[PDB]
This record gives C-alpha cells, structure tokens and sequence, in this order.
C-alpha cells in the first residue's frame, strides 16, 4: 500500500481493527521507509484512542487532547480532518506528507471533503500515496454490513417527540441504548420524555462532543441520545441502537440562502455506521438495531458538498490548478472549479470567518466575497424584513458593538446560525462584535 500512486480503500467491516491493529502496522513500516506520513482522526476523542494505540511508536501529536513528550525527530504527524484542511488554508507551511492516512473516510463534514479531494488529487498526480479507512466508503448501498457477533435487525415506529403510549419496547430495556436522532432540539424533547420516566440520558452533538462523551465513561446510564456525530468512531459499551433512520440536510435555495430541510432518510453509510455502534463484542451476540425509516442517497445536493468545493478553490496546490474532489464523491455537487477562488484579501476574511468567527463555509464566503472586512458586522442587520431570527418566537436581538439595540436579520440567511439555542447564542455574538 505504502508505495506512491496507490490509494488503498481499507474497507473492513466495523470493529475489524483498523486503528488497534491495523494503523500500527502501518506506522511502524512508513517509519521504516522513512515516509513522511500524516495521520488524520475524525475527532479529538479518536485522536486521543490513537495515541494509547500508536504508544511508543515516534508521532507528533498536534492536538492538545494529547499529552506526551515530542522527540523532534518525528516524520509521522497526527492531526485532526478539519486541522489538515485548515493549515492548507492559512500562510503556513505544510509537509509534503508521502504517505496520507485517513481514518473514518466517511466523515461528510467540508473540511473531510476538502481533505479527501486535496490528497487524491496528489495520489492521481503520481505525487504521494494514500489509505482511507472506513467501513462506508462513498457508494456504499449496504446499510446491513458484517459485525464481530450477530445483530437482530428490527424495523419498528420509532418515536422523535415524547409519548405517553405505545412505546414500551423503548423503555423495558435493562441494557444501555445508543439512539440516533436528526437534530438537537428533536433529542432535547426524547431525553426529557425519558428522563421523566426515571432514565439516565446523556446528550451528544457536534459542540458538546468532547466534553460530553467522558460521562459515557464516567458515568452509569440507559441512554445516550446523539446525532450523526456519533459516526465517526464514537465507542460505546452498549447492547440496543434505536435509530430513527432520519437525519436534516442543509440546503443552498436559490443560492440566496441555506435552510435545514427534513428530516430526510439518512444515506446507507449512516445507517451502516449507526447499526455498527453495536454488535462489536463477539462474546455479546444479539445486541438490537431497531430502525424506524429505510435509506436513500440524500448525500446529492447537501450544502456540505459546496462548501468543500468553496474550501479546494482556495487552497494553493500546482500553479493555477485546483484539487478536484475524490471521484466516488465528484457528483454530489453541480459546481464549476475555481468559481469560488477569492483574491488574497477576501480569502484572509474568509478564512478568519470560518477560524475566528465560527460561520458556516458557505456563510463566511457570501461575506468574504462581498468585500466585508471581518470585524464589520453591518450585514447581520441589513437583511430584508425575513431574514429576522426569531428566538423565544420573538425576533432576536443584540446590543451593537455601538451600544445599540438591533434586530437581528442577517444579509445572507444561514439554517445553521440559529438552529438550536447554542448556535443562536454564538452568533449573537458574533453579531454583537463579541468574537
Ligand atoms: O469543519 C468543517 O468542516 C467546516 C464547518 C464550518 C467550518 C468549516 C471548516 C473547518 C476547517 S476548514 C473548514
């Protein structure tokens, strides 16, 4: 696999050992060749598996969730998806990594996207050499792969907001359950419902991931209620996944603004990656998948596929050429290349934007590409009248960084600023001047 102009798709079946077994193996020859390698984690809290996997072997951790001693010597990196994307980006010198691994492949967040685009292009190129690990590879149609013990496979109703009958296969079960739902504010209303009927629910999303997934180790509990975060390696000592099959999808309207539409069924790899939270033990058969929807591609047209397309045009690869995305995936998105490519200034901004500011791509490049420096914050109250955020069902509003209170109505409109009370909190800051 090692050498150049290869990419290897390591397509073993959840729980087979691609990180334990298989990434140290391949560690310890690129070290031997003298590969200069990259190794990218979807999550901190993967990152923070790696290194207890990778110990003693000579990494450079750039990740704070780690704590060892550097060498100096070392020509094996480990760093986050978002982290890689991200120094391409910005003014800073990246190696010319010979060997690329990446783990959980699957990752449809931008900046995995981006990250995947970016190294096959050099793997096509003849330049370097690549290895994405997943158990999904894009394409995949099987949402019932082989497990390490058998699975009972259950299509069944699965409730998304609380109930007073009809459900009590939910609730009359001794062991602990991984339930996947298609938004915050959907597993906010089940968690209360549950935790009315006497249960320990712990709650995880993008932005209380790391935080929140130590009480799965910390803490005794009957249910974790998650979104599709928990796809990206998250393990769990569990014996039940419910899974509503449902998921939201951002989408670019009239190329004016971006809504969350659905729920919607989940693509084949999420309902593959959600059944295989379970059924990992061997000496555990049985474990249950209940699944309350079937799947279908809803990968095409997703704002995510753009944005990763916004990210590629601006990241410096050959002269005047771009990094096309990786071909099983080329066809999500009906984009031209190099149609996003800002000039030096407005990708400064852009980039500031999506770091500093915490907008979504497509957010941060509508402001960029309109000439807006970074710390002038007019657009987020010049919009039309329905463009107000509404908070509480009254419009939001924000005290200026000139003292005055506005109304909150963004020039361009983006679903996710606003989607539950965190996001919504974060850009009143943002708004405010505050970051
Ligand atoms: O994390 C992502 O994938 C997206 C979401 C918004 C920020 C963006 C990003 C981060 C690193 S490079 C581009």
């Amino acid at each position: 696999m090692l050498k150049k102009k290869q990419l290897t798709v390591l397509d073993l079946h959840p729980g087979a050992g691609k990180t334990r077994r298989v990434l140290p193996e391949i560690v310890r020859e690129a070290i031997k060749k003298r590969l200069r390698t990259v190794i990218l984690a979807p999550t901190r809290v993967v990152a923070a598996e790696m290194e207890e996997a990778l110990r003693g072997l000579p990494v450079r951790y750039m990740t704070t969730a780690v704590n060892v001693t550097h060498s100096g010597t070392e020509i094996v990196d480990l760093m986050c998806h978002a982290t890689f994307t991200s120094r391409l980006l910005q003014p800073i010198r990246v190696p010319n990594y010979n060997l690329n691994i990446m783990d959980e492949a699957h990752f449809t967040d931008p900046s995995s996207i981006a990250a995947r685009g970016y190294i096959s292009t050099r793997v096509e190129m003849g330049e370097a050499a690549a290895i994405f690990m997943t158990a999904t590879p894009p394409g995949t149609r099987d949402a019932f792969p082989d497990s390490n013990s058998p699975i009972m496979d259950t299509e069944v109703e699965v409730p998304e907001r609380a109930w007073s009958s009809g459900f009590d296969w939910v609730t009359d079960h001794s062991g602990k359950t991984v339930w996947f739902v298609p938004s915050v504010r959907n597993g906010n209303e089940i968690a209360a419902c549950l935790t009315k009927a006497g249960k320990r629910v712990i709650q995880l999303s993008r932005k209380t991931f790391e935080t929140e997934f130590q009480k799965t180790k910390n803490q005794e509990w009957d249910f974790v209620i998650t979104t599709d975060i928990s796809e990206m390696g998250a393990n769990f000592k569990a014996d039940r996944v419910i899974d509503s099959r449902r998921c939201l999808k951002p989408v670019i309207l009239d190329g004016e603004r971006v809504i969350l539409a659905g729920p919607m069924p989940v693509t084949h790899a999420s309902a593959a990656q959600r059944r295989g939270r379970i059924g990992r033990n061997p000496n555990k058969p049985g474990d249950e998948y209940m699944y309350g929807g079937g799947c279908a591609e809803t990968d095409e047209g997703h704002a995510h596929w753009l944005e990763a397309r916004m990210l590629l045009d601006n990241i410096y690869l050959q002269d005047g050429l771009i990094a096309s995305l990786y071909r099983p995936e080329a066809d999500k998105v009906a984009a031209i290349e190099g149609e996003f490519k800002l000039r030096t200034e407005q990708r400064k901004t852009f980039v500031e934007l999506m770091k500093r500011g915490d907008l979504p791509v497509w957010l941060a490049y509508q402001v960029a590409s309109a000439g807006i420096t970074y710390t002038d914050r007019r657009w987020c109250f010049d919009g039309t009248t329905n463009n107000t955020i509404m908070e509480d069902s009254v419009p939001a509003e924000v005290w200026t960084k000139y003292g005055e209170k506005r109304v909150l109505k963004p020039r361009w409109m983006d679903a996710r600023v606003c989607s539950d009370h965190a996001a919504l909190k974060s850009f009143k800051e943002f708004a405010a001047g505050k970051r």
